[PDB]
Order: structure tokens, then C-alpha cells, then sequence
């Protein structure tokens, strides 16, 4: 076995996907082999595709997925809209265990938040993390309300003994503002803030994104993940 | 005593204050005596005042506050900015217990979400509900992400044996889109949906607000909140 992290967020559009790519890119430049798994992808009608973002931004090639639904809804609703079911629990857990190998960092990106339905029936990214014995990296905002949502996600993780590998602020504004600066300090009091990615990093070309990513995390911590 | 209800939300700006006003209004129209309590109010230098707004909307006059901070931040950050302290846990409980009375519905409006720190050290509204043996009414959105946020809040309540008095969709769009209608159907499988308040209800005058409020809640449920 290697290291499996689920990358979850406190909500939708907090930057989980940019974080997966950024940590992927930071680990790759540390000589770590990276694989990213997005079991369920929604919003394909408008072109959503988080694995292709990670491939473009970070250059991961081991990019694995099981289902893609057209509508920009939560997985369960997008599936009912399409008239089809979510994939089964065993599919996603086994896909991830099969990605896992010594010396490799495997990131599992969910859909929205920790407790959204990912597989039939009612199984979540938390259930999946329990099954593969993964730790969780939690992507937060620096905006108003983040302390509550972070604490809630962290309590839900710990309730099922899913270790917290730290926080990442998905989007750090420029200029910060009084709320973001206050929240960042307050976030660090409840868990390790591993990085804060600058707002707009997802528009960067691959070379600029690698530079940002290498600077954004601590070199020792990334190397220490595997 | 009577019935104490904390009114919390899955976030800030989900409609806690309008819900408080609407439930207060429906209970008042059922002949129930109502008090609305706001132990920690932030953003007062921007004009933020939920007690005053509950009074504007539903006519409530039994309105109790405790801490007020000028800056629109989390209570802990607003207090630091002002060089003031958060209230103690027992000061909040005293504020609520002074209001509690047989035959009375006392509503305690949180600040932001359920785990916002209201007192030191890290004392939250969940702790307060334990102290005054109140159930929690959870105000949610109908938008993307509400299911995760509602389930996270409900787990947090169960972890401390704080009963969930049900859900209220704070703002309900007319017409509802696909995502909103899906979320609503799914929220009703998670817990009782007590009401879904029409969007923009804060622009209804006293009469239209009161009518909206009587229709929004099941009369049996409201009447059953306090005997
Ligand atoms: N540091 C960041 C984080 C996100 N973003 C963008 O803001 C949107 C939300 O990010 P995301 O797609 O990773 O959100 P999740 O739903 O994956 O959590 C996306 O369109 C990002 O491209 C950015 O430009 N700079
Ligand atoms: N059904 C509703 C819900 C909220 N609103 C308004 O939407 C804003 C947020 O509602 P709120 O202040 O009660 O939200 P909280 O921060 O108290 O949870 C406020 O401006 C309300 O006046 C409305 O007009 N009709
Ligand atoms: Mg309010």
C-alpha cells in the first residue's frame, strides 16, 4: 500500500479540484508518483471534467473515473434525471484500492461535500474513506461562515475515525480583507493550514501552475505524505 | 417552563431571522405568547439588528439581546476588533432562562451556523441548547450543497443529544428550479420540513407577512410546540 487521501470540501465550489491538481503537482515535483480518482463526475453537458483539469494543470496521467452525468446537480439527482443509478460502493472502493501502490500518492476527489451521496445506496465519500483507510484533506473558504462549516466537516470526519490530514484554503483573495485574514488565523487554530492557493490559479498555464503549487505547500510535508 | 427553541442555520444568510419572525408570527396568531432572544449580535455598525428586524416583521415586543459588536464578523473576531469579550456561557443561559415561562414560545436565534463560537472557550449554541434543554430548528437553503450542510448540522446536533425540531427552507424560489425541487424532496427524507418561506418575504408588510406565516406552518405543529 501507499498513501490515499480523500480531498473533500466544506461545500460546492470551494476549490477542491484546484487543490487536487496543486497537491498533485507539488507531489510530482517531489518525485512522488500521483494518481487522482474522481469516481462520480456531474455537469458533463456544460463541460465539467475535474480529472482533465488535474491532467492539464498538474500533468497526472493516472486519472480514473467510473460515472459521468450530464446535469449539474448532486450525483444522486443527476442520476435520477438521467434515469440511471449511481455506481456501486464496491466499484469505487476497489477502484481506489487498485490505484493504491507503494510510493504513490492517490488523491480521491468527491463531489461537493463530505456527506453527499456518491454510491448506491446512500454511501458517501466518508464511507469510502473508512473503507480504504484514507485520511482526509479538507478544502475550505476563507470567507464568512467557513469556521462553522470546517468544524462541522471535521466533527463528521472524526465521528468515523477518518483522520484529518489538514486544511487547504481553495481560493485566497487579493487583497484579503478583514474576514479572510481573521479566518485564516482562526482556521489554523483548529487544524494545520497546509496551503492557501491564490484566487484564479486555475487559469494558469501548466508551468505557472507548477510554480505556484511548489511554493504553496511545505516541501517537507508533501515529501512526508508517502 | 414553557418551550425554548434554538433557531440555527446551515450557514449565514440562510434566513434564520425571517424564520424566527415567521414562526413567532404564526405562534402569536395561535394565541401563543412569544419571546425572541438574540444572545450575540454582530455587524451593528452596518445596521445589523435581528431583534429589531423580527419586531419590524412580526410585531414581537418581548425581545432580548446581550452582546452586540460593531463589525460584521464571527462573534470571536468582532469582539477582538472592538476590544470586548465574548459573554460567558452562563450569561447566555441566564438571558434565556429569564424569558422562559409556561405557555410561552421562547426562540433563541444563533449567530451564523450551529458551531459558531458564542462564548469562551469554544462554547457554541449546541452547548446552550443542552443547558436550557431546547430542541433545534434548522434553517436551510434549497440550493446546491444544502443536503451536505443539513446532514452535517443534524449529525452535530445528535452528537450532543440536541433534538432536531425540524427543518425550515429559509428562502424558497418561485418558481423552483430542478435543483431546488430535488433538494426539497430530499430534505423531507432527512427530517420534517416544517416550512419553506417564500423568497423575498422581508418585503411583505405586517399583514401579508402574518398571512404568509400562518400559511407556511402546520397549525397542529405550531399549536403543539407549547401546551
Ligand atoms: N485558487 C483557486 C481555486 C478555484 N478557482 C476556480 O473557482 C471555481 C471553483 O473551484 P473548483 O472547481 O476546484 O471547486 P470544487 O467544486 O471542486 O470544490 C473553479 O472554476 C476554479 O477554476 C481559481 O480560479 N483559483
Ligand atoms: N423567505 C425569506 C428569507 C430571507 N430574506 C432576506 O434574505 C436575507 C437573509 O435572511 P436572514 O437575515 O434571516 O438570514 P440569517 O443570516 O439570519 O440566517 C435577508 O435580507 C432577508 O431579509 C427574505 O426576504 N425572505
Ligand atoms: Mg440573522
Amino acid at each position: 500500500g501507499g498513501t490515499i487521501l480523500v480531498v473533500t470540501g466544506t461545500g460546492t465550489g470551494v476549490g477542491k479540484t484546484v487543490v487536487c491538481a496543486a497537491l498533485a503537482s507539488a507531489a510530482r515535483q517531489a518525485g512522488i508518483d500521483v494518481a487522482v480518482c474522481k469516481p462520480v463526475q456531474t455537469g458533463t453537458a456544460r463541460g465539467d471534467d475535474d480529472l482533465a483539469e488535474v491532467g492539464r494543470l498538474a500533468g497526472v496521467t493516472q486519472l480514473a473515473g467510473l460515472a459521468r452525468y450530464p446535469q449539474p446537480m448532486a450525483p444522486a439527482a443527476a442520476a435520477e434525471h438521467a434515469g440511471m443509478a449511481l455506481p456501486a460502493r464496491d466499484q469505487i472502493v476497489r477502484l481506489i484500492a487498485d490505484l493504491d501502490r507503494p510510493g504513490r500518492l492517490t488523491l480521491v476527489e468527491g463531489a461537493g461535500g463530505l456527506l453527499v451521496e456518491l454510491a448506491e445506496p446512500g454511501v458517501t465519500l466518508r464511507d469510502v474513506a473508512v473503507d480504504v483507510a484514507a485520511a482526509a484533506l479538507v478544502v475550505v473558504t476563507a470567507d464568512l461562515g467557513t469556521l462553522n462549516h470546517t468544524k462541522l466537516t471535521l466533527e463528521a470526519l472524526a465521528a468515523q475515525q477518518v483522520s484529518c490530514a489538514g486544511l487547504v484554503i481553495g481560493s485566497w483573495p487579493d487583497p484579503p480583507g478583514l474576514v479572510a485574514a481573521s479566518n485564516r488565523s482562526a482556521l489554523a487554530r483548529i487544524a494545520m493550514v497546509r496551503a492557501a492557493l491564490p484566487a484564479g490559479a486555475a487559469s494558469l498555464d501548466a508551468g505557472d501552475f507548477a510554480a505556484m503549487s511548489a511554493a504553496a505547500f511545505d516541501r517537507n510535508w508533501v515529501a512526508g505524505l508517502v
